[PDB]
């Protein structure tokens, strides 16, 4: 099995870490602050003394704060690593970064691979994370039972820089709806309505139904045709979503609320659908 | 101990009249459409021969198509229901239709309750419903009992037309997350994605994380200051969305997509999050 290694240990990093220290290939840990490391330690991960050290590994993980430190550690390990040694990729990159290291990495051997994570702590501590990868077929394939130790869900999202364009997608979902949110609580709020109910609803029924996911079951954005099963259907939805969309500006101009999120979703949904008017 | 009644057995009204079955009070069913009717004869169910039979229960259900239809039902129950008989309404209406029926009702001494409901027929029929309940304090504590049976989560969202209110916030979220979900859908397609994967991503880390939800942790719309228990971990957030919401906007443009909701999610995280820029 393969030997990983781990750089950076910060709120996603530590966790991951920790979860890697039930694999039995074992884990070679690295950060900075000296109580990040300390944890893994007692979790039993071997504590090296340096990025270089680390590069002994075969599966070397990379969990930093941004592009520039990324570059600044896998050039370190690049000096070191092993032909055939594997580098993933967790933390905040432009896909461009991913393209650029694995294109001037792949002539010696050392594969770079971007793998973001989605969502959280507490998953990447019980190894019940989504990452969606960018890499060579052969180097999925090589890598994808360490990966399913950590990762519940593991998505070949095609050449390096794809895994990182599917987060993109991804978090903008999530991201947008965040926003979305806050404009459902500032109408709320305006209707005299208390909050940490509404909160509680959506959080109760979003485990029931799936969440905004649950809209994504097209394979392409191709308009929908009659004869697809999905059709009626799709436009029953786009019924109710136009419906309580106006219901809901409605009460936005009545209580005196702005919104704006609202009102392109409203203008957008059929098209987004694929059933436009 | 409530004799239910239940008007509408369609898509969410047959599941929920169906996991009503099991109420000790029995329920009482009625829908013009006798195919609707007969797997609720089959589960247990009374059946009504019309809406004014109806009328004789304790807590009458109403789920049917439109403002109208509610509007005739009620009409139709109100000359035949029993003083002190509650009617609630789980389908569309507009806010100010609980607030008008109310007060027609009063004379009757007949009860009004707008309970809109939330998510999905399968939850309907395992009694594990959200609810958002717009009722006077005295028919809530009633009702609340034989509202549990059915519904997981139960709402006093306030006098009634606040049921109503709620769902309109509640919903205005899912459709236009829907809308986002289509707009991200667009982006990983233009950029060579696989739609299948990105939707299972999404729905598996939503079940992990909570979903949007996770951010509608707050009693009001201030302002954080620095020493809210809430304010790293937003502005945490902040940081994070701004980053892959300017990242995301680029491959937009990249890809020759236009992101809209995206951009106006770009400009408005940080005040929407409580954690304006200074």
């Amino acid at each position: 099995q393969l030997k990983l290694g781990y750089i950076g240990l910060g709120n996603m990093g530590a966790p991951m870490a920790t979860r890697m220290t039930e694999w039995p290939g074992g884990v070679t840990v690295y950060d900075i602050r000296i109580e990040a490391m300390t944890p893994l330690a007692e979790a039993g991960a071997t504590l090296a003394d340096s990025v270089a050290d680390v590069a002994a590994a075969d599966l070397i993980h990379i969990t930093v704060l941004d592009d520039a430190q990324v570059r600044e550690v896998v050039g370190e390990l690049a000096g070191h690593a092993k032909p055939g040694t594997v580098i993933a990729i967790h933390s905040t990159i432009s896909d461009t970064t991913a393209v650029e290291l694995a294109r001037d990495l792949k002539a010696r051997d050392i594969h770079i691979v971007d793998a973001p994570v989605s969502g959280g702590a507490a998953a990447a501590a019980r190894g019940e994370l989504a990452t969606m990868v960018g890499a060579d077929r052969e180097v999925y394939e090589r890598i994808k039972p360490a990966f399913k130790h950590w990762a519940a869900v593991v998505i070949h999202a095609g050449e390096p820089g794809a895994g990182t364009r599917m987060k993109l997608a991804r978090n903008m979902l999530t991201f947008t709806s965040y926003a979305a949110a806050c404009e459902a609580m500032k109408l709320a709020e305006a209707a005299g309505l208390d909050l940490q109910a509404l909160g509680r609803v959506v959080r109760h029924t979003d485990a029931l139904t799936g969440g905004p996911g649950a809209i994504m079951v097209r394979d392409n954005m191709k308009d929908l045709e009659p004869d697809n099963f999905l059709y009626q259907p799709f436009l029953h939805t786009r019924g109710l979503g136009e419906k309580d969309l106006s219901l809901a500006l409605a009460l936005g101009e009545a209580v005196s609320v702005d919104l704006p999120l609202a009102r392109l979703a409203y203008e957008g949904l059929a098209a987004g659908l694929g059933v436009p008017h």
